């Protein structure tokens, strides 16, 4: 009965609705403790967190059978994933646009601009430890980070999410951050 | 390399989008002439509309590979379609529940409550130009929805839409309608 | 050179858009009036109104001249005149979809579906004297306005804004002014 | 027929609405891509970009016959063109305000405004590869705009818009870009 | 000393609104209690509650030296006093017009619209009883009410605020009245 | 440590949240089936019904050792419960205002005023099955539980929920009925 | 009789509220335009327009007569104006809380908040200057501001609606201002 | 008989809002007060109006019995005492986490981040009349306050209220002093 149906159909989206929750919370947990290892040094705990939270994104690809629901909820977890990892691999030199993950368009995009933020503050943190070239070099990938995620503005905001605003702020951290530069140089004497 | 991979896919998505938005609009402008047609009395080319936009919806059914939209758009026209077409099942006496039409559970039973309304408004012309046989018929499958429906109302809002809403102005539809027939058998 | 170009077209602009909104308000203010004096049976003084308002019009077509600001206010005030004259032509037998003036579509579509409830107004107060002619008839260009503008619920928002929802208003009107119809043959009797 | 002739103006605009939209948005993808070349240096193809925009801006005046829609959609990809050519100007020592384009005095202003942020962040750029000349004249054409700039937020915000946050943004830059020269000046001292 | 005078009339302010509010609450249920009287035929008891609650209105009236607050706040009570006392007044076959109260015109013409629904229901539950009489009575001024308070809506809603809504569902009531009048007429034949 | 103090705490009240949802929800769907019942004849199941929606209230009752939360979500449920019990009450002229439950005043006044829309609903179906001997007493009650709830109008709406309104909407559906009765009288001739 | 009253008094309020519309509004833009005027350097313009607006003030004042009416107004004409005049008198040295007129007290408090603001924006364009030493005094006014202000954020809202939010933007105005004081202390060096 | 006992209770459950309104208007009175003290220099009587609170709250503690109310309108004013609070803790070397209150677990987290503010407010003056050490002091403490409150933003919205968007505004305002200060130093 086409009733029944509907109603066997209800609960099975809501079961799964509980435990996608579940699961991209816990992967979330994975991803933000990896920032903030990376921000304090551990960065081998950080690839370790890293890793466990990929795992969990197979268990979250797992629920795309009911693609209604689903997108309506990863999005969030997604871009900060993408977002911590660009984040170990800029500073560890093994930064790249590279990341071969299963995730939509405006997540990656958003989480790649995402990062632009975390470097800022990581810029700043060596910038007062008197270290100047990790700074630079952080500077030197927000920037490529931006000139290249730019390219794709055109597209109808709607269609890739919050880019332009996000990149309007990035932009300006940018800025924020090589004024700092400048003024931590002047002020190292 | 990648970078230039999403934006292959985001060009795509694009064009799914534009072609999604027509292929829903012209159902609709269906489903809706159709219901117009039914008021109207001209059943028959309402059973034609409706069956173009059938067809129109298998053309739909297509863009689920693009999950990062579709359902989004759908709901409201499909929610449309549920409605007109159990709307001509029940102004010729087939209405039954049981229809294949594969849509969301929410555009499903929320197309069924805006059925009530359209059939209140049928019920109360027929019952203007003396047809009390029409309007009772209509009181029957009015309450049967209701009775039916409300079973899914303690499901939570977000996936079952704004159904009890719904219901409860179907409800006191149906209420104003009894009323509304309780009258004119003064005549 | 320039600025001093632009600055002038400015000063200009601000002008022209004070003026502009006296002379909306003003004729909103009178298309409305004369609604509400017709549904209180002054319907000469209603004329008058009415008058005045499509007189002030004119004054407002003048304001085309700077494209910039005339259309970002247009909406409203022509919204009501529309309306207004949709009513007169209703309560007077010779109703119509062409009134001659245009007046963006939008304003047109949403004046005729806004119009549909002052005429349930009508109609049930026409119940009330006794008279079911004249009701019939007014439930008659209700029905004909709620069809055929429900053939222009397709387009978009944007270009059409209220429709949709007024006439899901227009339409629950309909109903009520119908279900009173019903109540109201109970003479019949009498 | 009043209702006939509605509908054919209605799909007529909405069709112009979707041509307007993807030929604003190239005119857009232009403009941007001009500003990144610019700020890569390769100021040739930047002129380049901006040619093709200015080529497209036919295209985009060709539809100001339907003033509904017109002058609601262009301020954007305008304003932001405007941007682009001033930018260029700006870095190219022939800096001017006499730019000539068929533009809406907001897209106008908020153009020249616009181009203040991508000039600080250019100076910015350059005062930290040395280049302290560079950024001199760019802090002064930066100042420039602000200070003839600020005269026409005199205007009621409606018919100016923007201008005033975008000249909050600009005069912030150009109070920090001054610091900024300053530092770099103790800073290479050393 | 500007920030001390204005420190010590928000003070004073703050403290008439908490009277205001309680004793404009105190007229309110009287003056309901008062309606719920008359409706259970306790007329001497309804006239009794209507004199405590024109007691009130001094101590409301004291009020209106704070203009800031008494016309804001004051609309509600003093409408439904208006409401109580036309209401019994029409149920005493003594109904006039010529009440006097301090009272803002809104809340006067609100007060006689909102009387008819409760007219109509005394209407209903008479005709239910057989008192056919009561009932023609209550009708007619009703329809009084209702003819007379028509014209005041050629006023501007925010001069004259819920009155179109009342009037609305004043209409309603009527013609339904008069159904339910003449159809008890032809139940009491058998 | 009191960080972990009112993350222990917080965790609490997320499990607690989520199981107080199931309570209440199962309660909810008795009630209504409860209404359903009565209105399609079948009262002794409704009597049944309303047992078990009793029990599950012992067990909502049990969790107002939260009470932040807990009445952020209860009233509803409460609500109906009273109504739907007010509602078998008065069809089989057991009614009474002495409904003894661990109910709030908000959530009581509104379900009695709830039923008031109900038994107009029966007194219609009455009404049509030619049956005016019960559709009067319904109005009976109806216009008795107006009558008395209106006493507590007074009370500042923010204190007693929607009820002003609410009654508004009882009053004119009892006169509704009343109009109908008349009507129904002339209409069996 | 009764009706003919509260009739001619409604006629009385329709008039006098369309005038008092017109001069509340010319008010409010003068208020505005001296403040802009300011910021734009012709602090001449500016007190002229400052004058302008005190003027019409006064036959403003001239509709207390209605209280009705006067008070649902009222705030935000004379919000502006306490600006303007908080302003005026701030980048005057001469900067005082005690403005001799009345003028509501949530207008007043509202408005000097709102003043603080543009207290910034008249900073950080006197860091720019050069001048440190009006930019301090500057900052000290607004500084004085939120302070004498947060003390009124007890009473509730009602009395003085906008405040808290308006605080809340004044602080981190207040917070930016002076970062931008610090990283103007970069002279100091030349 | 019921109605009437339901009509008391109602009048006692005005009579304590009316009450509560009262002593948590007080209440925010000191706590506001207090920071306001805090940062004009007058630390001892910001300790004092700071005892008044905490008098007064718990004043506030006896209308647990009217849960009905209560937690609703305590929030915001247990929130404003939590700030003020860690404020003077900070200010005074002596910060800490470990604070007895017994305030709900959103007004205590949003408490703390609510500090941050308040402590950049505070560290940003000190840069002004040059004192280092001050402001140093200050990123110490507002880096623990981010780092420690960021482990809870895993939890439903709906429990620990909004702390996500509070924290990052926290973020950015200590990014803004960082750099802040590193300006300043340039001397
Ligand atoms: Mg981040
Ligand atoms: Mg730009
Ligand atoms: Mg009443
Ligand atoms: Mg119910
Ligand atoms: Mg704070």
């Amino acid at each position: 009965m086409r009733l029944e149906e509907c109603r066997k159909r209800l609960e099975e989206l809501e079961a799964a609705r509980e435990e996608l929750l579940k699961v991209l919370r816990e992967m979330r947990i994975h991803s933000t403790k990896s920032i903030a290892l990376i921000h304090a040094g551990k960065v081998e705990e950080a690839e370790q967190e890293l890793k466990k939270a990929i795992e969990l994104l197979e268990k979250v690809k797992a629920y795309r059978e009911y693609p209604e629901i689903y997108f309506y909820l990863c999005n969030d977890a997604m871009q900060e994933l993408v977002e911590a990892i660009a984040f170990k691999n800029a500073i560890s030199g093994e930064f790249t646009f590279e990341i071969d993950l299963e995730v939509t368009p405006a997540a990656f995009l958003n989480g790649f601009a995402d990062a632009v933020g975390e470097l800022r503050r990581y810029a700043l943190t060596k910038l007062i430890e008197g270290d100047f070239k990790s700074a630079e070099r952080m500077l030197e990938v927000m920037e490529k980070i931006y000139e290249r995620l730019m390219e794709f503005t055109t597209f109808p905001d709607k269609l890739v999410s919050g880019l332009r605003k996000k990149l309007d702020v990035a932009r300006g951290g940018i800025e924020r951050t090589k004024s700092d530069y400048i003024a931590a140089k002047v002020a190292r004497l």
